[PDB]
C-alpha cells in the first residue's frame, strides 16, 4: 500500500478501433462491441468499450486507474482508454457475456465440474484483488465475464476501493450499492473490506448454484438487514450437498474473521472440482457439453466481419506502444 505504482496508462487513438453494436446499457452507461486495430501491427483485436460531463470523466478515470494497476488471469484487462469528449474505457472483449446470463441460458447443459471450476477462478481473482489491496465492493454473477466456458473474469470496478497502508477498510459515504450482495456491516455501517467481498463471494456462489435465481426474490432491498440481523440466509440450492452449502453459510457470517478467506475458497472448492458429483448433484451431470469455438469463423459472426485471418484476442497481444 505504500510502494509506487508504475503501471502504463495507454492512450488508444479513436480512429484505430470501430463500434460494431451496443452490448447493453444502463446505469453503468453503454457498452459497445469492437475490433481495435493498432495501425502498424497486422493485428484485430476485439474489445468492449464503455462510456459513462465533469462528474463522469472523473469516475471513469477512476476506474481506469484500478484496471491499469491489475494484471491477472481471472480479472478483466484494460487495454488502455480513449480521450473523446467523454474518455472510453478499452477492455478485452469477453465473447460469451456475463456469467449470471451464461447460467441462465445454459442451465440444462451445465455440469457440476463447470460450476466448481467458477467458483475457483472467481476465488482466485478475489484473492489477486487482496493481494493488491483492493476492495471490490461489487462482486456478483453479473460482474463476471465469460471468455469462455472454462475461462471466466472479474468485471465493474466502478465501486473499487485501494486500502492506503495501514488502512483495514474502507468507510463509504451514501452511494448506491447492491444490498442483497453486501455483507451486513456494510449494509449497516458502510464498512467494506476483503471479508465483506467474501459476503458477496457466496451471493455470487448461491447465484451459480441456482443458474441465476435472484437473491431474496421479491423480497424490497427495505428488509435485507432486517433479514439477515435476525439470522435468515439465502437457502439451500437443489443441487447442492450440505459440504457446498456449509461453504457458502460460512461467507454469511456476522462476524466477518469467521467466514473463509479467499485463500481458503480456492482450496476447498479445488477439492471438490476433483470429485464434481460428490459435492453437486446434477440430473444428466454426465452427459453434458457445453461449446466453446476458438475458430475464426466464430469471429467472423461475432464481429460481422468476413475476415478475421489476424484476429488476436487481448491475452496474446502484449506489445507496448
Ligand atoms: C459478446 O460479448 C458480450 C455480449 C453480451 N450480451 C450478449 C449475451 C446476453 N444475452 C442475454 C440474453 N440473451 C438471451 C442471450 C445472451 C446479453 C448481453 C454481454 C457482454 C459481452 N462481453 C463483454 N466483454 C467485456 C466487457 Cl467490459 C463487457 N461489459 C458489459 C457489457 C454489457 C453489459 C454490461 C457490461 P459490464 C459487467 C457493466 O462491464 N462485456
Amino acid at each position: 500500500g505504500e510502494a509506487p505504482n508504475q503501471a502504463l496508462l495507454r492512450i488508444l487513438k479513436e480512429t484505430e478501433f470501430k463500434k460494431i453494436k451496443v452490448l447493453g446499457s444502463g446505469a453503468f452507461g453503454t457498452v459497445y462491441k469492437g475490433l481495435w486495430i493498432p495501425e502498424g501491427e497486422k493485428v484485430k483485436i476485439p474489445v468492449a468499450i464503455k462510456e459513462l460531463s465533469p462528474k463522469a470523466n472523473k469516475e471513469i478515470l477512476d476506474e481506469a486507474y484500478v484496471m491499469a494497476s491489475v494484471d491477472n488471469p481471472h480479472v478483466c484487462r484494460l487495454l488502455g482508454i480513449c480521450l473523446t469528449s467523454t474518455v472510453q474505457l478499452i477492455m478485452q472483449l469477453m465473447p460469451f457475456g456475463s456469467l449470471l446470463d451464461y447460467v441462465r441460458e445454459h442451465k440444462d447443459n451445465i455440469g457440476s465440474q463447470y460450476l466448481l471450476n467458477w467458483c475457483v477462478q472467481i476465488a482466485k481473482g478475489m484473492n489477486y484483488l487482496e493481494d493488491r489491496r483492493l476492495v471490490h465492493r461489487d462482486l456478483a454473477a453479473r460482474n463476471v465475464l465469460v471468455k469462455t466456458p472454462q475461462h471466466v473474469k472479474i468485471t465493474d470496478f466502478g465501486l473499487a476501493k485501494l486500502l492506503g497502508a495501514a488502512a483495514a477498510e474502507y468507510h463509504a459515504e451514501g452511494g448506491k450499492v447492491p444490498i442483497k450482495w453486501m455483507a451486513l456491516e456494510s449494509i449497516l455501517h458502510r464498512i467494506y473490506t476483503h471479508q465483506s467481498d467474501v459476503w458477496s463471494y457466496g451471493v455470487t456462489v448461491w447465484e451459480l448454484m441456482t443458474f441465476g435465481s435472484k437473491p431474496y426474490d421479491g423480497i424490497p432491498a427495505s428488509e435485507i438487514s432486517s433479514i439477515l440481523e435476525k439470522g435468515e440466509r439465502l437457502p439451500q440450492p437443489p443441487i447442492c450437498t450440505i459440504d457446498v452449502y456449509m461453504i457458502m453459510v460460512k461467507c454469511w457470517m456476522i462476524d466477518a474473521d469467521s467466514r473463509p478467506k479467499f485463500r481458503e475458497l480456492i482450496i476447498e472448492f479445488s477439492k471438490m472440482a476433483r470429485d464434481p458429483q460428490r459435492y453437486l448433484v446434477i440430473q444428466g451431470d454426465e452427459r453434458m457439453h457445453l461449446p466453446s469455438p476458438t475458430d475464426s469463423n466464430f469471429y467472423r459472426a461475432l464481429m460481422d466481419e468476413e475476415d478475421m485471418d489476424d484476429v488476436v484476442d487481448a491475452d496474446e497481444y502484449l506489445i507496448p506502444q
